[PDB]
């Protein structure tokens, strides 16, 4: 299974080859922070908890919550489709860097590890990249 993910911030999407640039004036009101999370490989018509995390990159490249959004989702028809987190209007500040992280687990068992053929492990998917400038924003300067 696989998680990939799409912040939009203050209407202006992250990609993987360019950071979400939010302009200073944009910024002035807080920032609307969504993000969209594709995922493939779940099994299908099952519930999972889905956690956003949006981190705070510090100077010295440690991450800090800055808030934090828990869902209960269903994987699609055949195991993949796309998710979302709203996590509303954040107060990001100017020269800042945010990245969001995406965890799914599902709600059951839903993994044989001992070839039992009965179900012991949950399914656990995620993506915790703080270098996929997709999930990444910048708060530009005046
Ligand atoms: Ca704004
Ligand atoms: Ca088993």
């Amino acid at each position: 299974g696989t998680l990939r993910s799409t912040v939009i911030a203050d209407g202006v999407n992250g990609s993987s080859e360019k950071e979400a640039l939010v302009s200073f004036e944009n910024s002035k009101d807080g920032v609307d922070v969504k993000d969209t999370i594709n995922y493939e490989g779940l099994v299908a018509n099952q519930n999972y908890t889905l956690t956003g995390t949006l981190m705070h990159v510090k100077a010295d490249g440690s991450l800090e919550e800055i808030a934090t959004k828990t869902t209960n989702v269903t994987a699609g028809e055949n195991g993949n489709g796309t998710w979302g987190l709203d996590f509303g209007n954040q107060k990001l500040q100017v020269g800042e860097k945010y990245v969001v992280f995406e965890n799914a687990e599902s709600v059951e068992n839903l993994i044989d590890t001992d070839k039992d053929y009965n179900l012991d492990t949950k399914q656990v998917v995620k993506h915790e990249d703080k270098n996929d400038k997709a999930q990444t924003l910048v708060v530009e300067k005046p």
